[PDB]
């Protein structure tokens, strides 16, 4: 079975809209999203189709940039640097579950050098 999703809405959780959210998404992820090697992070894992039965009993705290679209859309986040943190949940999380020079790390390395280079300047 996969576990549920991780929510992209909680009325407890307190909202914001910041100019650096908004290029977050505007810019970041939505360059990032029409990378070529983009297409295993736009949705949770799904590991039961991709036959990865151990993949959340290693990765607990999963993170993709489907859930961190749809918090973006929904002004989930109070700050840029919470969505900031998502980002680095889902690489680190693809580094702990592979190993090194495996094709979907280096599809995660693709999109994490270019993220570091997209969020390098942030708007004011
Ligand atoms: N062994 C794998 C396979 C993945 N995948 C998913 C679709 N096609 C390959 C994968 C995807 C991730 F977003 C993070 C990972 O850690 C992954 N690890």
């Amino acid at each position: 079975m996969n576990p549920p999703p991780p929510e992209t809405s909680n009325p407890n959780k307190p909202k914001r809209q910041t100019n650096q959210l908004q290029y977050l998404l505007r810019v970041v992820l939505k360059t990032l999203w029409k990378h070529q090697f983009a297409w295993p992070f736009q949705q949770p894992v799904d590991a039961v189709k991709l036959n990865l039965p151990d993949y959340y009993k290693i990765i607990k705290t999963p993170m993709d940039m489907g859930t961190i679209k749809k918090r973006l859309e929904n002004n989930y986040y109070w700050n840029a640097q919470e969505c900031i943190q998502d980002f680095n949940t889902m690489f680190t999380n693809c580094y702990i579950y592979n190993k090194p020079g495996d094709d979907i790390v280096l599809m995660a390395e693709a999109l994490e050098k270019l993220f570091l280079q997209k969020i390098n300047e942030l708007p004011t």
